[PDB]
């Protein structure tokens, strides 16, 4: 398929379009997570370019798929230093919640981060099939694309 790179795809009378919700989903470990997201939803998300820093301001939301405390911390940081209070999504691991959803409080309670997505267990590839549904559907309820 060939294109002119810049191409006019309209909607809403002219080329207006609804606000695009760009969810850059990433993790340190789960970098190939996008590459294991079903094609159905895969189009909605994005991979990093301005790696682990400057690609966070660029997106509607940034997700953090992590499995460990300090994996989250490093990225959770970046969210506020390059944006502050974005719709960010944690894909997390159970048990660790006593530290993981607590160190996050210091950002969450301070409104330095917010979310619209119901967090799932990173090691639970099973729930990704229902997780992504309600990401899609929810964003449909917001009227975003």
């Amino acid at each position: 398929s060939n294109a002119t790179n810049s191409f006019v795809m309209p909607k809403l009378s002219l080329t207006q379009k609804n606000p695009v919700f760009r969810l850059l989903i990433l993790g340190r470990t789960g970098s190939s997570f996008y590459q294991s997201i079903p094609k159905e939803y895969q189009s909605l998300f994005e991979l990093p370019k301005y790696h682990d820093s400057a690609t966070f301001p660029q997106y509607t939301g940034i997700v953090i798929i992590f499995q460990e405390l300090r994996e989250m911390v490093s990225l959770l940081n970046r969210i506020v230093q390059y944006s502050q209070g974005k719709p960010v999504i944690p894909i997390c691991q159970p048990g660790q919640v006593i530290q993981v959803k607590n160190v996050l409080k210091s950002f969450l309670r301070n409104k330095l981060v917010k979310l619209l997505f119901p967090p799932v267990v990173v090691t639970n590839k099973r729930d990704l099939k229902k997780m992504f549904q309600r990401l899609q559907d929810l964003s449909l309820e917001y009227g975003e694309d």
